[PDB]
């Protein structure tokens, strides 16, 4: 029996789903799995200790996106300190990390560089500076976020916006600060959630993002499944490293 | 046949002692002790396991700061983790605990938290934001770090600045990230040997710094005395936690 390269999807939150990195894992080749953190019924109260599957049944695991702060007190005592020790694991063991926003914070903060809050969010789409196109392009990449890392110890920087690290390389860890995995339907559920947002007054609008982003699509599609693909080729091939 | 109060102090690097924080716990009565982690000889290496003494034949026990990161892979995996299984026996068994900066971040991740290397590091002088100022009052108090914590579960954070949490109380142990207890005799120690930054090609500079710390021999002086007297007061007396 041939064995298929596995994926975990780690749902922190309920809403922030795999979307296209799924589809993009998917034609790679990838049998894809998820895994719950926080249930929907948690999502205005996230503390609480929650046991993780063994990351090494997987050959890549990919944190993704969240709302709260990766550093809030409450949450590093209970289930986030929980996926760090999971991450550490997995990195130490060969298996292939791929983070997203929140999931690319808990990276940082796994290995030593620490998340705080940003003096200026980014919110939409955005071009970047990077150091190497053949793994992260400049994008555009939608951005929703008002929290950024510190590159931690011995990760390698790969890209960034003059507002925040955006890419950075730790063995076979890539940690991102953007979502490449956006499409419309995800977005029109963060948009239906947006309460404080609706009316224009932090700086953006729902209808100017639903725009750009319907326009982007085909672009960005593509960029994923190129993002993945450079990922399984480029960083799940270095050396493991902590 | 009068038993005095005991602290014993954890130079956990050769030049991190107790200078001012010795001053203070004897004229409070105490009798002191010290225990040596790193050797001057192992300052430039200093992974390898250390056995720690009994933390409850003392009334107190207070770990000092040193240069390396307290979550640096080596250290855990030698003394760092003694360390630490001594500060969580300690707090089980109702002795108090002082632990400055390295030894503040110590108590940080013996509990739960977390810690990482900061945005901005903090060096010098600086006035902090205090929910107590019989407890930890605004200062200026001296700092030298590159880390900074999350506070631990079930701890209550007193002070901080913008930059970074300052202090926090879990049961009967108080973690600081600054130094109360730097004099003039203690900084130049520090200066003579921070080779990358003599140049002032790090944000500060030896000279101002020098000054800035003469002027405020007299007022600091007094508020570690008053600091050390209200840990005894305030801290020592709460319920032990973990
Ligand atoms: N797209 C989202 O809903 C994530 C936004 C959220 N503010 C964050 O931490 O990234
Ligand atoms: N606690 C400190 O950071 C003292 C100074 C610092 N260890 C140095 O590099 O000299």
């Amino acid at each position: 029996e041939f064995m298929a390269p596995k994926v975990l999807f780690i749902h922190n939150e309920h809403m922030c789903t795999e979307a296209m990195l799924g589809d993009a894992f998917s034609e790679c080749g990838f049998d894809i799995e998820t895994f719950e953190v926080v249930p929907p019924e948690r999502v205005e109260t996230p503390a609480g200790d929650v046991a993780f599957p063994d990351p090494t049944a997987y050959d890549v695991i990919v944190p993704l996106g969240a709302r709260w702060p990766v550093y809030e007190q409450s949450l590093v005592g209970t289930w986030v300190t929980a996926e760090m020790d999971m991450m550490r694991k997995a990195a130490d063991a060969g298996v292939g990390i791929l983070g997203v926003c929140f999931g690319g914070q808990l990276l940082a903060q796994t290995f030593g560089g620490s998340v705080a809050r940003a003096e200026t969010a980014e919110v939409g789409w955005f071009e970047l500076d990077t150091d190497d196109a053949g793994l992260i392009a400049p994008g555009p990449w939608f951005q929703w976020h008002f929290d950024r890392w510190t590159v931690p110890p011995g990760a390698t920087e790969i890209a960034r916006t003059s507002r925040s690290s955006q890419a950075f390389v730790l063995g076979r860890a890539l940690a991102l600060q953007f979502h490449p995995e956006v499409d419309v339907d995800l977005l029109e559920g963060w948009l239906a959630d947006d309460r404080e947002g609706i009316s224009g007054k932090l700086g953006y609008n729902h209808d100017d993002l639903r725009l750009r982003t319907k326009e982007l699509v085909d672009d960005a599609a593509v960029r994923v499944r190129e993002l993945v693909r450079a990922f399984l080729d480029k960083v799940v091939r270095a050396d493991p490293a902590s």
